[PDB]
């Protein structure tokens, strides 16, 4: 869904006075032709007949309008209603698939003025928005929680397997037993619950008001997982790697790559042609993820801290006086990395 | 939703009669227009024609008369039904938004008269309640079960992390490696969980009798939240901090003040203008939270221990001798207070 | 609920075909008033005129039957429809509090004959069945999953509790620091958890068919609760207590009583007054729960464990040749003893 | 659901132009009676008067026509229109069940065709497809949802049980104080959890596009459950069982037998008629669920190293050299099984 057409669903979601008209409108079984300009006289040729009301805009007068017949002439801001039971003609010569006059006279007119054309229908309790070459019908309020409050649990259960996922791979972290295998697995679950976040946004949208609680549970079970998959993909690509380079990898299989098993391996470096051998390739964390989270070391600092002792493992087996060796690692820092990842040592493993 | 409109909203609120009678109008599509006034006498002017009844009240006979069109009025109790098909008139100098004469007369009466007014639309399926300027559209029983079932879901995520968190910071608490971060993290998490019921409550007067399980589930999910939000804050405050003083603090963040991280540090006596300056800021909790919460000593008598001990810590290496030096302690509390805080550390650590 | 009304609201139960045709009554919007009689000559008085078809049963037939006004009469059993089209006469001066014909008829008809008459109003999209001087209305299918799916949501809530304070209570118990209070508090949690499988059981009735996934949710949730608030209480009371006892104190707080915590205590034998000296008695569990639940020694050769070593505490004190110097427990039973309490001291605690 | 019928169901589930058609229908309370057929020349016994269109499908199209009465005749593809308006006279020698004479024709006519027909009742919001000797009632999407839903949430209940049977099995395991009884605790939950998914199956098809949420929650939930089955039974099995061979035993309990516990210790080979004596029945693991599970090695290899160390328990005890006798197992191999077995005593023990 275009963030060009996601604009005009706005128009309508909950919340709006437009949407609070077209409720009162649909429980009436009441029909309408809405048309959105910003500027009538722009398009005299295509509004004939009505009435010229030219009056301010409000949930009640449209409502009230839609008891006549013909199209309703609204501004593009919905604060003004230009006119009521006027005659819309468009361009006959505009392709159509629709059957109705209602609906061929709203695609139509939508396709010819860009502008935006809804159409309730009287037999249907259906709200059709035409944008461009455009037409969202508006879901029922109940329908979206139902299908919102179903992308959310299928995305407590990803976010479920993936904290598992996780806390496996820590343990195996902390004892250097990591495969190729193992970091992909994690990444790929990361990767698809975040691929459900985005493909559940237009919903998220289309309920307007009624989307807070949903948002809400959204970012309560998304919060840390990118900055999380941002650092698996620094500790554990085959060569070293800039955080934004990174993120830039997080984004490519949110949107455009498939989380592939054997995709992610090979964008993190590795030259692996069969989803078998990942199992054979051993890795080890540089440490990245380890020294910001638990550590607290910014990644400015963490990069030194690598860049000395190279792995986690060996970041793991120096003492207190061998980090404070690293630019930017004092007496308190060394304290931390060596405190947070003894402590994770004597838990976790 | 100001206080003064849930009472109104009481009495229309699933479990009642008068819903039951309202509900009954919706199902067989017909209007209505209730006057609710205490003595009839003392609106003689706004109320003509109709019929006199004067008879009891009953979900029955509302219904029925329901069925002839104009108002009716009934007392404030609810006990009697005194006119049927009224001809309203009020003050028509008010100003109003509605352009149906049943709204219109709805929104002047109740503004006229400070009774309340309650509205059915014969087109829509709904439900209006005028109070003073205030306008209540009863929503659909199955939407607030739905909302409220949300919130509920929302609440939950909230809580989960909420239980990370603060078990994040026992461990750390242990370890006496606890940082403001870490404290503040907490604090606004469980700050944000409550403000979250605080913005349900409304809803779940609005559910009456079918509010029942949420109250159950809401308070399952907050029950010693609260306090141990007190707790924390008592622990963790620059100063030493009396309890009913935290208790301030929690209110203070749950309505007023936003649980930002940095407005939190600061409440707390933590001058800082940053919040990365946190992960660098050392705290050592009192111990009030351990003693009380773990092992069972009054707040009083933890003043005590706190007090000759200083720091949880500290607490947490104390003898069993050490223990009974303190005013308050017996040889009981000692055991308890050495025994319970043992016990975490080798479980948690 | 009484039963003797449950067993009529079964014969309207999703799935039934009574049920099938009365929602194709509704969903067509008409009316009707069904007469279920085990014999039609008995009440020969009370039905007058319509048509006599005393033909086989059929959710089409009563429905198409349903287009015609008057009342219908059916056999018992719901396999014979004996008229359509009668006019009902009961005793007109049996009370009723209803306004219409259509169910003042209904009402007094039960009332009169102890039959189930069903009563569907044409204006409202409700089936009222009245039984003997009962009057149930039968909610919408979709509601009840609403409500009963927030039932399950509420008990899925205090399981999570309870299982808590009984991980918590399990602890104390191998550290043998148990107090009355936490005993008590658990008993309360559990009796509460079973009080709502209760007074959710009629509505997983009204469910018939579709209550299958609720039957399963619930089992899933309690399946060992019981069992364990038995052993609880077993191994808690004051003074030694027999299984079936405990089991008439597991019923008696789940009707009866209700699950106060000094009303608990009280009845487990300690004589305490105020809530608050609980946490002041200490007590010591036999053995039961644990012997039989980790041990699996059953009840009646664990009788014969506690009966020589007392409490858990003691029994976890003893070697593997003092464990067989019991009735009932050779070699490996004493291994089982043994090793499961040796295992869960060097894990939980 | 017969595999058979739920190809046909496949034509009017949510996403298809047809259901779009037949939603539309529904909404505006038409009524309608659609006939598809390869071939009309092969029906035109059946079909009469009416219009020939012989057009392209549209669900816009149909939906008009709907507004018509009388039978449309569609192409088995559903890619043409050819009548509208049309009378249909199936064989009146079939017996029907239906009384409105829609239906009765749709069923004659779909029980002599061998062909789809669906019939749109008027006055009810229902669509229903008539087969062979099959009619299916098109739930209401809203419905589904619903019940799939609940499903989903019995099937969490059932996993989490799993769970924690499957997480207490491994602690006995590792300690080796295993009972016939507790892996077959663990399997019937194992077996019900599957059977579930089962019979949920034809309603995630029953929701076409729809049910893309509830089958990637249903594959998160069940996605290694039945290898994790297999290997249960090839380490518990009275004697020595083949991969396939144990599968050929999981898919007969989760579709012929019934998971009943005693049941399911005999199709193991444990001689036995009493679920009481498996408390008394001692079994020792294979190992190969760890072997493969945890330790990353193939059943095959696995059969060598078990072959070699007869139990998990001597698997358990294994050197890294003696680890290395056996065929397959090299030095990494070795570390492999040693590291990741010893991991999980200190952690889980
Ligand atoms: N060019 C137009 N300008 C203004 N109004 C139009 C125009 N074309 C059609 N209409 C409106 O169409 C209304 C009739 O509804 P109709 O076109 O039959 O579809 P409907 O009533 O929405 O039902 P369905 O479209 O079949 O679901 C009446 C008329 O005011
Ligand atoms: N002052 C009044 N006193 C008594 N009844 C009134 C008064 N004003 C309006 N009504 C009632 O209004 C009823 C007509 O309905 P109306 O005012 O058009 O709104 P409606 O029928 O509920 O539909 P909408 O509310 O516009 O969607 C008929 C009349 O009994
Ligand atoms: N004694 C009776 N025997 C048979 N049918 C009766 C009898 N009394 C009333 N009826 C039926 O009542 C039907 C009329 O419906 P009515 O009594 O007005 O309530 P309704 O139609 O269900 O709507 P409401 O009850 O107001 O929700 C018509 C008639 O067949
Ligand atoms: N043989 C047939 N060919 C074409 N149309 C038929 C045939 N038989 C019945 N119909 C259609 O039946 C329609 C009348 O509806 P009807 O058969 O009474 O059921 P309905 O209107 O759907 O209500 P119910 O199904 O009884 O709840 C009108 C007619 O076009």
């Amino acid at each position: 869904v275009p963030q060009e057409l996601i604009e005009k669903i706005k128009l309508i979601s909950p919340g709006t006075e437009l949407r609070k008209a077209l409720d009162d409108i649909i429980n009436a079984n009441f029909g309408a032709l809405i048309f959105l300009v910003d500027d009538p006289k722009k398009y005299e040729d295509v509004i004939q007949g009505g009435f010229w009301l030219d009056t301010d805009f409000s949930a009640e007068k449209l409502y009230e309008l839609s008891k006549m017949d013909g199209a309703i002439v609204l501004s593009e801001d919905i604060t003004k209603i230009y006119y009521a039971n006027v005659h819309l003609v468009p361009d006959p010569t505009i392709p159509t698939g629709e059957t109705g006059t209602r609906h061929r006279t709203a695609e139509r007119l939508a396709k010819q003025t860009g502008k935006v054309v809804i159409a309730v229908s009287r037999r249907r309790n259906i709200i059709s928005l035409y944008y461009k070459n455009y037409k969202y019908v508006v879901n029922q309020v109940d329908f979206l929680i139902s299908k919102v409050t179903q992308a959310i649990s299928t995305l407590e259960k990803y976010k479920d397997n993936f904290n598992k996922l996780l806390s496996e791979l820590e343990v195996l972290e902390l004892e250097n037993r990591v495969t190729l295998a193992d970091v992909v697995r994690t990444l790929a679950k990361g990767f698809e619950l975040l691929r459900i976040v985005e493909e559940i946004r237009p919903y998220i949208v289309e309920l307007g008001e009624e989307g807070r609680l949903a948002r809400m549970q959204l970012r309560e079970l998304t919060e840390d997982v990118d900055d999380l998959l941002v650092l698996l993909i620094m500790d554990y690509s085959s060569e070293e790697v800039e955080e934004e380079t990174a993120q830039n990898i997080l984004q490519d299989f949110i949107t455009r790559r498939e989380p592939s098993p054997i995709s992610i391996s090979r964008v993190l470096g590795y030259d692996v042609q069969q989803a078998a051998q990942l199992d054979d390739v051993l890795v080890s964390a540089r440490g990245y993820r380890l020294l910001k989270t638990v550590a607290r070391i910014p990644l400015s600092i963490g990069y030194n801290v690598v860049r000395m002792f190279k792995t986690l493992d060996q970041i793991s087996k120096a003492s207190v006086e061998d980090l404070k060796k690293v630019e930017g690692i004092g007496e308190k820092r060394a304290r931390a990395i060596s405190e947070s990842i003894s402590s994770l040592k004597h838990r976790k493993t």
